[PDB]
């Protein structure tokens, strides 16, 4: 009961008595990205659509989710609602339908500031598996970054430029030749672009 | 009008819950009723299933004596006037589709019994389901943020429950095991939990 | 006309009372009776590769609370009202064997009648199991679904019917599918989970290719 | 000068927002009016034909009457359809939830009369029989309120004719016909009149 | 140092106050007495679908809206040289731009998150999947098959809201280059048409002319 009253009370803590807006030029924000790809579920050779499903993970943050342990019975993490805290606008730049989100829209806090979100999603985007019947297989890519914020106000990193597919569904109809994340950077606008760039090489299994 | 005052009287003093702790461990009880398959695309690799989970846990933040409440020993609520276990099928390849109403039953020794009915759909290769051998395939199921050390997992059988499986549907079912797993994870000395769904099937 | 802003007034003021100066469901000690009937429009599509059907129909559902109670001439001689769904405690009311959540294809409003007592019409859209074989033919196909609450036992909430017909006088003159008879019988139902019984409604249609 | 004009019609907005829908003794009268743009296809396999139009309604609510003198000359404003009552008018064989297709925004005239206009697909019971013939195929669909008679709310049309003056030229349905009608029906049973309009189209293959 | 991350606290204490300030201290939308110009540009991202069976095309692109409220001015000197920054797009006014002859309700792919600026202008670029009535007949030729869909204000006329553009182009720097559907030609025009009713209506007239591979 001690245990409960702690971490209501540095919810409450956290989330009324004290006041974050969003990154600014200012106050600059870096988002790590990884993608875990779980099935290619559907190449559609009559639109150019391939339908992936996989797990987003993302990483950030902040000086105001800080907090210390000891003031709160040693509780070092906690999980709560998304809709709780500010998360990136993180967008696929060439889908073509509305993601499905597939898991539970919660984030794990952890007393350093920290953010870690996962959603899982079934993401519709543009596509031509031409070749996907062939040894070489087809190659696609899409790029992932903020719809709103330029890299004066979010950077994006990845973890790592190897897509983790230790949980790629083994009879899917598509195998994976390879998976790769890589962030890039565009210079209209002086203000420089950011995105992860996901690349997907895969053949009928 | 006694009782109706009592009841409303005991909801205003209970909800008026921030998961649980390494510390104020959870253990959720979960069991599956399988209903039908009502498809097998061969095409996406891509199956699904209709069934209800039944989802059970306690919480002493829940608990009151009924003497002190006209004898009320529990009540309906919407599921959304309390924290529920986030169970996530770990493979679906849709949303999943809720058709029940999300409404759960209390009990007074802080008990909660919420039974949601799905329509899923979760990957599986029904290569074979032309055989006498059937096909065979399988869908984890488990909390998508909690460990074991936050929430463990229960069953009170490994057998899913086919007695209300649909006698008509196009596919039979030759076996459903519902086997809870101990998962652990390179990184990481916590274990992960959670249960597996195992379906043997056929036309 | 003032008399139009009085009766306005009145009902503002009698949904006031209703709901913002005032139910929690039903409970062993304070049970309900809600009384069901269908009106079936239409087998839209009945899927042989899935064992599918997909009707359209209205459910009309009745009850009474004391709650919802009033003195037509404490409130000038209103004695009903229309109302959005979401004012009011509405029964759950579930398909037991659907496929697809149900759709909905009327407004979420009920007419509330000074005697407590609720009407609720939604029309609906149901994929439900059912195998269509023999639909080609002169004896067509038989299927059934029960409606019934989902969480309530038969402690708990009651059906009724006023008849076991369906209402067929609104079928859709040119259905894809005919029908051969459709019933609606009241049902004390066992499931092996639970030593309460459900109440439900199980609406048997037998049906052939027109 | 500007801001003057929307202190104005913030000063409207909140006067008249600080109505229970319309009654016997209250009753209200609903102007209904298609705009037919597409029959986007037609499923002999299940009797299901798909519509896009849009749909007028109009009526009038002492309580929305201003006098435009008091507000600036502000003569009309536009407001989310959330902000006021609208009627329950529905289709009464539809096969589907009808989908929207513009904002559910009304236009509000100090006259107090009401001007809200969805664009809708709907599908609904039609049997397509014909339309690759000279004939063509019937189809008609009923409109009303879902819970109000005509004790409540009647219902009226401006003109029996559909216009069809935004038909897509090149669908693949010709529309030969389409009318809408008001329709009323009595019952034994009960005392009260039900209002509907009935869309009756006549259309063929292109 | 502390002066480092004092400032970053005094920035974020600047953006709150400068937002709260703007939205509940204090648009009803534009009038006669009070018109708004809202400018529209397509960026065209890829022709998915061309259905012939329906006569229904899918566009996949984004629409850059921009208008300009007194009401959303500030002065950043009174508030740390803030000169712009993104909110929810339910936080303010926007148009009610709506495509004349879709199908289907439109999808909406990206953030809904609005560009607010100090001169009091706005930006919003949803990217959307619409499908709308298109007879894509002549698509399997050289010429290509020619579809064409109106946008503008469903229920403002031109006595309220005017429409413009920066351009006639349609931007196809974006265009997905393996589309199933190659763009001959896309253009953006206002036009400004009646319905009748005194007003005047405006909208801005989309024409691809597309062709298949
Ligand atoms: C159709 N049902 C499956 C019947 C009646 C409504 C729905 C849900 C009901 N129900 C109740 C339970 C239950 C209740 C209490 N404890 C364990 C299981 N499981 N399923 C049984
Ligand atoms: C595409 N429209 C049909 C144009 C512009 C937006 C939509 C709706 C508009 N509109 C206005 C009216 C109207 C307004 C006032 N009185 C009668 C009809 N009817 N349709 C005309």
């Amino acid at each position: 009961l001690h245990s409960q009253a702690n971490l209501m009370r540095l919810k409450s803590d956290l989330f009324n008595r004290s006041p974050y807006p969003g990154p600014t030029k200012d106050d600059p924000l870096t988002v790590t990205l990884g993608f875990t790809l779980q099935d290619i579920v559907k190449a559609d050779s009559s639109t150019n659509e391939v339908d992936l499903v996989y797990y987003e993970q993302q990483r950030w943050k902040l000086n105001s989710l800080m907090w210390d342990p000891n003031e709160y019975g040693n509780i070092t993490d906690f999980r709560t609602s998304a809709a709780d805290i500010w998360t990136p606008d993180i967008t696929a730049y060439s889908s073509t339908r509305p993601v499905q989100v597939l898991s539970p829209q919660i984030a794990v806090v952890t007393h350093d500031g920290s953010v870690m979100f996962i959603p899982a999603q079934r993401l519709s985007f543009m596509c031509d598996p031409t070749g996907v019947d062939s040894e070489e297989g087809a190659t696609c890519a899409v790029k992932f970054g903020s719809w709103v914020y330029s890299g004066f106000e979010i950077d994006l990193k990845t973890d790592t430029d190897q897509v983790d597919l230790s949980s790629y569904y083994a009879s899917s109809k598509y195998e994976i030749l390879s998976a790769t994340q890589t962030r890039q950077v565009q210079h209209c606008c002086p203000e420089p672009y950011i995105d992860v760039n996901l690349v997907v090489k895969f053949r009928e299994r």
